[PDB]
C-alpha cells in the first residue's frame, strides 16, 4: 500500500498540476517532479509517480492514451474537466494554508520584537 498524510496530498496535487501543464508519461513526469523537490520541511521525496497517476486516473481526474510512435510505447496522461475541479479545490486550500502561515509569521515576529 502507498504514502499518505500531507506528503500524499502534496504529491497528488503537484502531479495533477504538472500533468495539467503538459500531458505526459510516468518517466518524464519524474524529471519534472525531481526539479520540483522541496522548500517544505520533512517531505522530500518524491516517488511512486506511476501509482498516483493510476490513482488520479481511476478517480477520473486524468485520462490516458498510448503514444505508439515511440518505442517502447508511452502511456500519456491528460487532465479531465473533473480533474480541473479537483484542482480548484487544491487551489482554495493552498490559499487557506498560505493565510495560516502568514498568521504564524506575524505572531513570531511579535515575539521576536519583544
Ligand atoms: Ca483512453
Amino acid at each position: 500500500r502507498g504514502g499518505r498524510g500531507f506528503r500524499g496530498w502534496w504529491l497528488a496535487s503537484t502531479i495533477l498540476l504538472l500533468v495539467a501543464e503538459k500531458p505526459s508519461h510516468g518517466y518524464e513526469l519524474a524529471e519534472r517532479l525531481a526539479e520540483f523537490g522541496i522548500e517544505i520541511p520533512g517531505i522530500g521525496h518524491m516517488g511512486n509517480i506511476y501509482r498516483v497517476l493510476a490513482d488520479l486516473e481511476e478517480s477520473g481526474f486524468l485520462s490516458t492514451e498510448w503514444d505508439t510512435t515511440v518505442s517502447p510505447p508511452r502511456k500519456i496522461y491528460r487532465i479531465t474537466p473533473q480533474g480541473k475541479l479537483y484542482l480548484r479545490e487544491i487551489l482554495r486550500s493552498l490559499e487557506d494554508m498560505k493565510r495560516r502561515i502568514e498568521t504564524l509569521e506575524e505572531r513570531i515576529k511579535r515575539v521576536l520584537q519583544e
